[PDB]
């Protein structure tokens, strides 16, 4: 036909104005907001620009060299221009170290190692969820198994100690003799702290176990040099390629190739076999593209800085909170996160996300070591990576830190006012139905998105 | 370090030369070639542009219903959005059917339901892999499970019969009282004939089984109306969103609400046992970008021009059959109601092995596929061809009987040089005459420059060059 | 407290009234009834007496090889010695044959070998329940795993074609290409016929699988050469040692040693792995007493007056069907190579059910069974009837002519009662009418009276009236 | 046949005289030794003749009042009878209690019991092998899973503490919440103290699970009120029927009736399904005959004397070892067991048990809670029920002391002559191999024997 002919050629804006319009108000969203949860960034324009391109209409099962189809000689260049890169950027000799660039996202890149080097039923011990943990890492109750690394596969958990917020290597070392695991995963979503690998390989090698590092929310600092990296201990790393590596969404499966011991390394095949055909179809290329741009400016000496600033911005943003009076669990951070304990003011992370919300301000709630229920998380998890993308310093999160500060006194009064015992249903009714209180809020708004225009939000020209 | 934030500004052109220069190189390698892979295809210009979007940015967990963090007002609205125009665009009523529109491709969006309605070790029964099943309907030898799918659950397949090239439903009736499968699959990825979902819900419902339908291949043909609906008999329908529906790649799953039996009557509870599988259970946070890229494809899906595009995706597979069958070509089941065909090279004394690769060097894309006789899967007799990607670009009738001799020409050429590299000859052996031989590399360079030439002819969907 | 000694010292007469009466009951019960059974037999004195020897008090862990604890130089001679004529009473090559004599029974010596050989979920086929199976074979239904082998493994059946009363070895042969079976059982409860082990080693060799053959019911037969040894084609060999063997319950797995295949070649691991997989695997201490029961029945067995016993066996059935195909019955596949016939009651307008039940009240022992046919398990047609036990009281054929017009009263008597309660009426109200009805009360007497008169011409095995 | 007739009707000692004479050796060898294995004892007359009655014939699928096969009425009045006698010997009420009585042995009672309320690849926790727990409890290492328990199912261990000998209760309520056992493992072959099966109930209660006791060691010390009752507090109770009960062969599972908590028991069913037609066939109706009879005669005030000596005798002999310098692992017992600890002489059960074997004293090796190495188990394990039923009493564990005291001093020696350093197989051949010695060992022997012809052999009049 003559109009499908065009149908297909539409722009965006003519064709759907619905969806486009959508488009519009979430960027918009993001421009005038403050973003601190740790597990968001603002990818680049070069890297959107690739996931739009061409490589979506090309379906290639296989791997380069072992293609089911043919007509890759384009696909080939790409999938092992990203596979060099990869290794590259965290400075990994192609000899002992190979790598997946195939994975989906960061759930399917654990998922195909614990299919290739666990197999259904084993053994895995990972971090516990109230302590810090990844759903992909084990999350089962005593009725019911949620997580489908539970559901699969054999895990159990092991714990930070609730007095100093550290994960306690003692205890874990005792529970791997009775559990034997088949594999130790090294990895959080909400830890402050650099992960003891050497001690946790030593664990590992004692029970014959393999050591998986899940680096999601480190990969960035990784690269960079800002914290120590995973690859001088672990036999496989997974993840993601967005958070702090500031790619499109994707994952990726680093394995060590040639000598364990004379006894060889054979993760390779298994883990690619897991991923296809075990628990894949065709690869997304055009987010193995996206995921080689984001290779390319990670190595750059201005990613690198980027990084320090990261860094730099979490110490201040701690340092001024806790001049406020704030309890960081474990003291402090080592990385681009920290784990606000509010019970120190007399309040908890699931009535101050909620606040912090109406005001645009933008992080989570999440438990605290302690903590001796899972209905009222006691802290707030916040991170810098996604503001520090917009060009915020130093003073610019001591400014971020006491517009927080605000936030938690509101949700404080309108705890007042609803006295030191109602449920949080009653609390949200008292927050938007309240004169002074929905005024309260309306004002501190007002005043984040003022101070949060005056940034660049990173990404395509304008939607 | 200023040039930091010059950086995440930087169009990719310059930001990233090499891999730019890749997608050029991979642009132009689609616009001179005909594509005749059944799971191709091109998607819009507005589905790309949708990925690229800064919904990249948005990581929101759970539902529209409940979420884990909170500024999820407009990812609602997509999201929302998404699952009215998919009910929509399959004419469901939303009271007797939801969708979950998360999963991250197809492969994902199978893996949840069965994670979902069946459970470790449980059973699953689908069509065999060389009679033209996929791999996540189970694949297994009687030394190693491959699929995911035979890893974590026990499956067993039910073929066709070798004779007429159809599904043998009487032997599936018998074998599923002994094997007591918990889900039985109605989906292929080479089969060109309807599935018979009534009679296949008559089984289910006799061994207390859940009937799923994966219409991957189908569901673009499915909406047109120019194939029956699954929807109508099944309890489950899965399908990626590429293929037949043209848009990007993603996976959706549409399951069943309200009441199930009688007597006293029973609730159907795919709905939420589906949503928790998907989340927390197998992913993480949603790919809205993605999500976007449907919600556009749903509905360039329920326009008039797209259920035209319909028809002529099966007008074009009907004279491209013909075409072939006048060329003395044996097509299966000899023939087809949908957007494809497997055709036996036996009747030309070759393989789609080494079919598949002289084709390839002439620019001519497609794949080999073991035929239901078949003795040898090492040495499959088939090849298949599909007609969505070329119809995209405008071919019609009068251009297939064209295709069908470019195709032919490239038959000849591999069975010349299968007789010149001799009979007990490897497929190694035969990839190597292929390469280094004058003789033939003439006949390829001369063929491929016709069929260059010819889809020149045709626009190539998508961006601007791109 | 003195009287503690005089208390382990003391006959069980004097000890235990109760018991002592239960057992003179029973003693008294097993002699004026007609045993039926095709599982029960009558052991010899001699065996009945090494189970209660001074072995119950000897706690061995290990094998004669490696034992965990000392003081075990006679409990070695004992097993080593049974293991020996277990061996030789089936003409077997120390070299090429080995056997776990420790096994509690033949439900156990099952699990062990699918613990050794097939692994947790691994697949296992064997015939189904209703067409003469074993629970330990597989048992399960669309919604429950019944049998443990069901449970812990993957188990799939196979059918007899209900026409013709025998094992579709096509069909299974088929299915096994399909389901993948790491072993196929070669074994019944209620077969009349001999297995085509020769096939069933080629099947299972196509699909890489282990031959296991479950003898329990013919091992008697087998010794004495009355029917073909699966000793000849199966890798694995299990059986109980009561049944036709005539011992005392207890188990035993025999097992291929030496060359496997070549090429070069490679060694059987069975030995080690079901040896493993007996202790420590599943079992703790062997019951020392029960295997030096078996080691006396074995040792019987090779005589040439059980030769004898076995060929009496055969004949008894042989005229016990005839002279009821004589009086108009069906028996399946038409005949026996064996102890027993599976007799179709449809034939005269009745079902096992019911007629268990009255044969039972008139003092002769059988049971149901479903029939090839049967479309329902609830009213299974036939009967299983089986000549061993009875043979072993020196009944000869002119007797089973005797026998089979007593079985064939009881059969006219059960349909008098089913006529006299109903179309529609249930089991519970036919044994109720059974139960509460002079009338039929007064024929079962009658009955009754004829059968354990002619019962009582018979000396009945074992010890002196005890 | 006329003499086929016959064959059926001769006695064992006509019909197989190779059988017989390893019978009447047999018999000696008990007669002439001192059995010190704790799971051993000796049958009564009655028990026995109850074993070779004319129930072996009986064939019997199913239970009473739900039969496969018909011309059961006193097969059913036996194991009714079997059945009200367990309830009865154990004090308990068939309105709260019932009881299967077809296990074959204790391995398939446990077995069967994890089938019907665990499940396959459920979470079963149990006492350690090394700190005295059983095979049927779980038993794996890092690279194999041994025990038919650890196959099937999902089983990790408890541990003892080493310093103290006692099982440390606190580490194993700490570990049940992040192991989420669904059944909890109350039961011992070589621990000479009581269970708190309080405490372990209200661990259990906590986690969801099942507590099941695995009372086979003092099934007799219970039914004679001489340690306390494991069915105060579990749910489950399995147990075998010989060792200190003193019958034959055989195992039964006792489980709760009525209401739990209004949530009612489904233990019955689910037992009874997995009993037959899960995991067994047809019944062993002489073993049940046998078991009646047993429970008859544990019920007589005879017996209640007979376990008052058990539990004496072995502190007297206990006491008469630590006389002698001997380490007792916890000090002491409370049962019809120790475990000496070896390393307070300079050898190892390993040596040990070979020596006093040869000199026909029975016992066996076992590790101590310390012990840093299986292959060389510092203790020997000694039990009283045997020998109390042969009449020995205090003043005579005495003179059992010293003999044991003669052995130990015996591989001592063989010892010196070998070196500190010299591997089991050199011990061994030194000791068979050497005049003073193979001279030292027939010395002993001989005054073993001697002493040990002065008691009577329980069981049948003479084989
Ligand atoms: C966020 C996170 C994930 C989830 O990634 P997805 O790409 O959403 O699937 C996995 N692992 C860790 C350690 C994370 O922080
Ligand atoms: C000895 C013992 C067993 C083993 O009994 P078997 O009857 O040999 O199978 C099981 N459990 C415990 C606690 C034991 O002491
Ligand atoms: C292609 C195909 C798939 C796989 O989809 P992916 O999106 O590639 O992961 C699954 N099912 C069927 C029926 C197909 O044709
Ligand atoms: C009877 C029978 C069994 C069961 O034996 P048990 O000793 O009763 O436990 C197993 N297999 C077959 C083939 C049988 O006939």
């Amino acid at each position: 036909w003559s109009s499908h002919e065009q149908m297909l050629a539409q722009p965006l804006k003519d064709s759907d104005a619905e969806v486009y319009d959508i488009i519009k108000k979430e960027s918009n969203r993001q421009r005038v907001g403050l973003e601190l949860i740790a597990s968001e960034n603002f990818a680049s324009r070069a890297v959107l620009e690739a996931l739009g391109s061409c490589l979506n209409n090309k379906y290639s099962l296989g791997y380069p060299g072992q293609r089911y189809y043919g007509g890759t000689e384009h696909i080939d260049e790409l999938e092992t221009l990203c596979q060099k890169r990869a290794l590259q950027a965290y400075g990994l000799d192609p000899q002992c170290w190979g790598v997946n660039v195939q994975p989906y996202s960061g759930s399917p890149a654990n998922f195909a190692v614990y299919t290739a080097l666990v197999e259904p039923h084993g053994r895995i011990m990972g971090l516990d969820l109230p302590d810090g943990g990844h759903l992909t890492h084990g999350f089962m109750t005593d009725k019911k198994k949620i997580s489908a690394t539970s559901i699969f596969f054999e895990s159990m958990a092991y714990k930070v100690n609730p007095d100093t917020g550290y994960i306690d290597y003692d205890r874990l070392e005792e529970n791997a003799r009775l559990f034997h695991p088949k594999l130790i995963i090294a990895g959080t979503s909400c830890y402050s702290r650099n992960l003891d690998y050497g001690r946790l390989r030593k664990i590992a090698d004692e029970n014959g176990a393999y050591l998986m590092a899940d680096m999601a929310h480190i990969s960035g600092l990784v690269v960079a040099g800002v914290v120590p990296s995973p690859f001088e201990h672990c036999h496989v790393v997974t993840t993601t390629t967005h958070k702090t590596l500031r790619g499109c969404r994707a994952g990726m499966i680093f394995y060590r190739r040639g000598v364990r011991s004379e006894i060889l390394y054979n993760l390779e095949s298994l883990i690619n076999s897991a991923v296809f055909p075990g628990l894949q179809g065709g690869p997304h290329n055009h987010a193995i593209a996206g995921v080689a741009v984001a290779l390319k400016q990670a190595m750059t000496p201005e990613f690198k800085e980027y990084q320090r600033q990261v860094v730099a911005n979490c110490r201040a943003l701690s340092a001024a909170l806790v001049e406020l009076g704030y309890k960081i669990v474990t003291g402090g951070s080592d990385n681009h996160l920290i784990l606000v304990d509010l019970r120190s003011k007399g309040t908890d992370g699931g009535r101050a996300e909620k606040v912090l919300e109406a005001c645009s301000i933008a992080c989570n709630k999440n438990t605290c070591p302690g903590d001796k229920s899972a209905l009222r998380p006691s802290g707030l998890r916040l991170g810098t990576p996604a503001l520090t993308s917009r060009g915020l310093l130093e003073k610019d999160f001591q400014k971020v830190a006491h517009f927080i500060h605000r936030g938690i006194e509101l949700t404080v009064q309108i705890q007042d006012d609803t006295g030191p015992r109602a449920t949080l249903k009653e609390f949200k009714e008292k927050l938007a139905g309240d004169e002074k209180h929905q005024r309260a809020v309306r004002a501190l708004r007002q005043e984040v998105e003022s101070f949060a225009a005056l940034f660049p939000l990173p990404g395509l020209p304008g939607f």
